[PDB]
């Protein structure tokens, strides 16, 4: 008995429906009761920022329903300031118990086209991370299953609480998934991009780039999934699986790379290609302002059998137990959180 609280379409002749998403979410009663919304397919331009706790998004499918919106941190708001990296996200979850199912997010900032403008092109942006899903530290317990998120640098950024990802799309080059929260994904498509503005030889991006707290016991968790290239020419180890993020942060002795944000990502019983060379390190700024490099060996990264022609070869890729491996549970990783659809 699935009821569907508002209905958006594209179509004016489809009945009592919504024309925008944001209409069909304003239409929610105030509170917290549960606000379910199925999204008939078509391409909405929008950029979204849930407040609503107890909000819940159904496309009529990942492939037809699309959420999207174009930009850049680089990209200048009407006063002349920059969105950032935060402001460019297309959907920011700030609420609670949030849930997007069947459903496709996109950042629709062509990067490409951005990079192959010439340097000289003043609306050419240097800070080119997109944003296509957020979730703060105001949005606990975010469930998207069946779920596509489309980006190419800084696709997704998860921050704060819980969230869970389950047979899901993500796609991007560099960070696609970064940030200090509990990120669990299991049965995902994680999707590295081609990098046409790369040489060959070096390095296209990263899957994640953790920020999390060292006292934080889980980061970035990726179980069941598969890590794979867009096409045939991402070349081979062109994509780091993780690089360690220390967000630049305020303290009593200065503005600087954060020492404790001493990220954890950790694959399990996922498949890796051929494009994938292993963890990377990181620089920032430490509190003297001198170029620092945070380590792979330094950070939470690791892994427990993956397989594929990505996987471990050398030993400097480090390798959970059985007993290390049962801590990664998506009981243990979620806690007192069961992610249910409405
Ligand atoms: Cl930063």
């Amino acid at each position: 008995a699935t009821t569907y609280n508002a209905v958006v379409s594209k179509s004016s002749s489809d009945g009592k429906t919504f024309k925008t998403i944001a209409d069909a979410i304003a239409s929610a009663p105030a509170g917290s009761t549960p606000f379910v919304i199925l999204i008939k397919n078509g391409v909405y331009n929008e950029r979204l920022t849930i407040t609503r706790n107890n909000l819940h998004l159904k496309g009529e499918s990942r492939n037809g329903a699309v959420i999207a919106a174009a930009t850049a941190a680089g990209t200048l708001k009407s006063d002349g300031s920059k969105w950032g990296t935060a402001g460019s996200s297309t959907i920011t979850i700030s609420a609670k118990d949030f849930s997007a199912q069947s459903l496709t997010i996109r950042n629709d900032f062509d990067f490409p086209a951005n990079q192959a403008k010439s340097d000289s092109d003043s609306s050419k942006i240097k800070d080119t991370q997109a944003v296509a899903l957020y979730v703060t530290k105001s949005g606990d317990r975010a469930y998207f299953k069946d779920v596509s998120l489309v980006g190419y640098q800084d696709t997704l950024y998860v921050s704060g609480g819980r969230s869970f990802f389950s047979d899901c799309r993500i796609s991007g080059t560099v960070d696609f998934i970064f940030g200090d929260g509990t990120a669990l994904f299991n049965n995902c498509d994680l999707v590295s991009r081609y990098r046409a503005d790369v040489k060959s030889g070096n390095v296209s991006g990263y899957l994640t780039a953790p920020s999390t707290n060292i006292n934080q016991k889980y980061g970035l968790v990726i179980t069941n999934s598969r890590v794979i290239r867009e096409s045939d020419s991402v070349p081979a180890k062109s994509y780091g699986l993780g690089r360690p993020w220390h967000p630049t942060t305020t303290f009593s002795d200065g503005r600087y790379a954060d020492p404790n944000a001493i990220g954890q990502t950790v694959f399990l019983n996922t498949s890796m290609d051929n494009h994938i060379y292993g963890w990377d390190k990181m620089s920032g700024k430490d509190k003297n302002g001198n170029t620092i490099w945070f380590n792979p060996e330094d950070s939470r990264f690791f892994e427990y059998k993956s397989y594929g022609a990505g996987a471990a070869v050398s030993k400097d890729r480090r390798q959970l137990t059985d007993a290390q491996a049962a801590e990664y549970t998506q009981s243990k990783v979620l806690g007192d959180w069961t992610p249910t659809l409405p």
